[PDB]
This record gives structure tokens, C-alpha cells and sequence, in this order.
């Protein structure tokens, strides 16, 4: 239940997530084109699903690429601003997952952006324990998947 | 064309959006919801669009159209945040055109937000001048469609 994958994030999780949240959510077109960048670098299988953005290896160049990435982001600060709610939380999270599951992404796949979001967050010299939290934020979404 | 529609936005008209958001997106459930229900109320014909929220009449209380509401109001967000820079802020438009364009909603479909946000922003004290405003950036989307 989506609900129980809320229950994971506890007092700890939600502020590991809200300070690293305000660093990198700080920079969206940045850090967006990055994360977006790095998928497709360690898992070039991905790169078939966003035919629809032409060229992904032009990166910020690639105005599709760059208003997709920018996007991506404001899903993310939706969810971490609804964390002390967990009915809203969940009712955006399953709104959130309708389009993708009409695209056939399962939990699994899905999960594949945890190593991208850990290497954007260690760039700005946060280790595994905001990775850790990022992946329970993550496991929520798998949970509606 | 999406640009000339986008330098329409001058320097007091991003400032008059800047300004009424600060007060409306305080708040993205309450005005999220008032703004879809204004919709509904005053445009019956738009609601066979959102017939998978089930009863829209219920407001608040239906969970699909909370989750639907936030999410809108972070759509919005993510315009004011590229106001600084058009190249930006038509790469998002179009990227969220997309989806509108596959669902087959047309320029004219999308013109009848215009009452509603009028109407909300009238409810926190803001009269003609920002209604006017917002116009022109639903313009901007409207070029994309
Ligand atoms: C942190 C994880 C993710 C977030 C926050 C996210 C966010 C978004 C958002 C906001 C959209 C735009 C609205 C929509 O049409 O749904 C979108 C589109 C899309 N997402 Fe996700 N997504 C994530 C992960 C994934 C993953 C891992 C895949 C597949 C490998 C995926 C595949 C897609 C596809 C194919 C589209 C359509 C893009 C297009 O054709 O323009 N997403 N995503
Ligand atoms: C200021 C104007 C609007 C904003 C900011 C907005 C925003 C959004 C967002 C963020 C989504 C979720 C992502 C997606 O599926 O594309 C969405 C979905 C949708 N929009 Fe729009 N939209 C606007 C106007 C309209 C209008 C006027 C119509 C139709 C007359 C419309 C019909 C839809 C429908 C049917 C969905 C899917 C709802 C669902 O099943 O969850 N939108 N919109």
C-alpha cells in the first residue's frame, strides 16, 4: 500500500530529504539535465522510452530534453512539499503514477533512477545516508507502480 | 508562434504575476481545488474530459481530484520560475502541451481557464490588472497548442 511505503518516511528521512532537496532543487535546469544525463549514460536501455525527446545526447543543447528535465524536477518538489501530509502525499503520488503506468513502466524499472539520483546528490558531497532516504521517497512511488 | 506570444511578457506583467502567485501558490491545494471546480461550475462541457476523477462535484473530498488540483498548481509554478528566461519557459510550455495535445484539447478548450483564474485571484483581492496578466501567459500556452 502506498500508504505503508509513507510510513518509511520518518522524522529523520523527511529532514535528510528537505535539506538536500533545498541544494539540489536549488538548480532544476542544472541538476534535471544531469540526472536525465547520467540515466541514460548507466542504463542505455532507458533511452528508448523518450524517443518523443529526439537526440538525448545533445543534453541541455536539446530544448526537449532540457523542458522535460526541468519538469521532472517540479514532480519532485511536489512530493517533498506534501511529506508531512501523507494523504496528500498519496494522492499525488498516484495521480503522478497514472501516466506512467499507461507507458508500461514497472517498479522495477522505476528503480533504476536511484543510481542517478545518488550520483547527482554526491556531487554536492551528500553520501549514501540522503541516498538511502531518497531510495524510501523512491520505494513510495514503486509502491503505486 | 510561441515566441512572440512569450514577449508579450513584459516587465510589469511578470512582475503583476510574480506578485498574485506569491499569495495563490501559498496555498496550491485550496486554490488548486477552487480553481477546478470554478471550471467546472461555469464550464460543465469540460467535464467529460476528467471523467477518470469520478465525482468532481464533491471537491476536496474526492482524493483523485485533490491529487489532480496540487499538481496543476506545480505546473503553474514551473511558468513563474522561467519568467527570467523565455528560452526556458517555451521549452516547459511545450513539453506540457504535449500531453493537452494528445488528449485532443484545442486552443479554444484551453482559453476557458481564463474565467476561473480571474475569478480566484478576484476572491484574494486581485482585480482586472493580474487577471489581465495571467491571460497573456495562457496565451503563451494556447501558441503551443
Ligand atoms: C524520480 C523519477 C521520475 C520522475 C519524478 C518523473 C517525472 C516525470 C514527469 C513529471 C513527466 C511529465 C508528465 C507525464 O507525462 O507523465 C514524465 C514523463 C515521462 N517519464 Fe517519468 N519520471 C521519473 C522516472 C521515470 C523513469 C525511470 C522512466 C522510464 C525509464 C520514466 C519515463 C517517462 C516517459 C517515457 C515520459 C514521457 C516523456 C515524453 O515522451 O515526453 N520516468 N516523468
Ligand atoms: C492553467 C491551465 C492548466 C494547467 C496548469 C494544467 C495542468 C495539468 C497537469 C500538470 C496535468 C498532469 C500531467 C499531464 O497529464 O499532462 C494535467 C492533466 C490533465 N489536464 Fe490539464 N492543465 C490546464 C488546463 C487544462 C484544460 C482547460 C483542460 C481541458 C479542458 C485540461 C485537461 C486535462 C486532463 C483531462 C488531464 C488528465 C487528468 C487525469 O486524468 O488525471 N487541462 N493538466
Amino acid at each position: 500500500s502506498v500508504y505503508d511505503a509513507a510510513a518509511q518516511l520518518t522524522a529523520d528521512v523527511k529532514k535528510d530529504l528537505r535539506d538536500s532537496w533545498k541544494v539540489i532543487g536549488s538548480d532544476k535546469k542544472g541538476n534535471g539535465v544531469a540526472l536525465m544525463t547520467t540515466l541514460f549514460a548507466d542504463n542505455q536501455e532507458t533511452i528508448g522510452y523518450f524517443k518523443r525527446l529526439g537526440n538525448v545526447s545533445q543534453g541541455m543543447a536539446n530544448d526537449k530534453l532540457r523542458g522535460h528535465s526541468i519538469t521532472l524536477m517540479y514532480a519532485l518538489q511536489n512530493f517533498i512539499d506534501q511529506l508531512d501530509n501523507p494523504d496528500d502525499l498519496v494522492c499525488v503520488v498516484e495521480k503522478f503514477a497514472v501516466n506512467h503506468i499507461t507507458r508500461k513502466i514497472s517498479a522495477a524499472e522505476f528503480g533504476k533512477f536511484n543510481g542517478p539520483i545518488k550520483k547527482v546528490l554526491a556531487s554536492k558531497n551528500f553520501g549514501d545516508k540522503y541516498a538511502n532516504a531518497w531510495a524510501k521517497l523512491v520505494a513510495v512511488v514503486q509502491a503505486a507502480l
